[PDB]
């Protein structure tokens, strides 16, 4: 039974205390993988138990700066639980919504201004992600569900590319087998293609809900209103808050030809300069 040896932990160690989202994810407190420890833990046949297995040894070799840090298992009984670090402003998509001048409630927080975002913050947010996919690129990792309801966001504004998924994000997938057709490119949509080069279409979606703080990419269209957008070449606009380097930038993960699209680690070192340096 050769493998990647997977950290287990014992169940008297974890103490689950409140259902956060719906996997179904706890948030609970380990003792000790240091003192005691506030953690992100997620709940599920023995085909489930493979899959398990082998997305467990996954999660212990993908570790990255910006992916959500993976501690181990837990598979002494059922149900059987994934321990990751818990990052405290949830998703990446609610946490934009939250601090989007729409917003209904503010957003208290000891470290960030309720409202609007600076624009060095969106592009800070905007380069980690990338960071992520750079390393994910990198070992030819391919992610089929880049958006910000999979990121998550943690103290100080680090931002983390996570997993799925959360039922209030249903209206994001399309039954055909749910498919994150907002997000896909043509070659996805048409021949059923799934590349790194997809990624960096889907991150540029992704660039898209940033500098909308959040809003679902096509929202006034149908599910298949917006497979005819992107088959036929429209393009998403440029949001309001979003300068034209960064549309640029957008608009480069975005060419109908895979291979004529930059790759993520430029689009990562652009995004990373404009965020040393926002433009006025
Ligand atoms: N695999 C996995 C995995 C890894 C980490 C976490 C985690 C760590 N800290 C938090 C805080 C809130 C939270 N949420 C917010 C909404 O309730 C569901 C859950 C979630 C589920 C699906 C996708 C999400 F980005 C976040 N998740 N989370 C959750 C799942």
């Amino acid at each position: 039974g050769s493998g990647i040896r997977v950290h287990h932990i014992k169940r008297r160690d974890i103490v689950l205390k409140w259902e956060l989202g719906e996997g179904k994810v706890f948030l609970a407190e380990c003792h000790n993988l240091l003192d005691k420890m506030l953690v992100a833990v997620k709940a599920l046949s023995e085909s489930a138990r493979q899959d398990f297995q082998r997305e467990a040894e996954l999660l212990t070799m993908l570790q990255h700066q910006h992916i959500v840090r993976f501690f181990g298992v837990c598979t002494e009984g059922r149900p059987l639980l994934m321990v990751f670090e818990y990052m405290r402003h949830g998703d990446l998509n609610r946490f934009l919504r939250s601090h989007g001048p729409d917003a209904k409630l503010l957003a208290g927080g000891e470290d960030v201004a309720p409202g609007p975002l600076g624009l060095g913050q969106l592009l800070a947010v905007a380069s980690q992600v990338a960071a992520g996919m750079v390393y994910l690129a990198g070992l030819h990792f391919v992610h089929r569900d880049l958006a910000t309801r999979n990121c998550l966001v943690g103290q100080g504004l680090v931002v983390k590319i996570g997993d799925m998924s959360r039922d209030i994000y249903s209206t994001d997938y399309y039954r055909v087998t749910m498919l994150p057709i907002r997000w896909m490119p043509p070659e996805s949509i048409l021949y059923r293609k799934f590349t790194t080069e997809s990624d960096v279409w889907s991150f540029g979606v992704v660039l898209w809900e940033i500098f909308t703080y959040g809003k679902q990419p096509w929202y006034q269209l149908s599910n298949t209103e917006a497979i005819d957008c992107i088959t036929q070449g429209r393009e998403l606009e440029r949001p309001r808050a979003c300068p034209p380097e960064v549309y640029a930038i957008m608009r480069g993960c975005w060419q109908r030809e895979p291979q004529q699209r930059h790759s993520i680690k430029d689009v990562h070192a652009r995004l990373q300069a404009l965020a040393q340096a926002p433009p006025v």
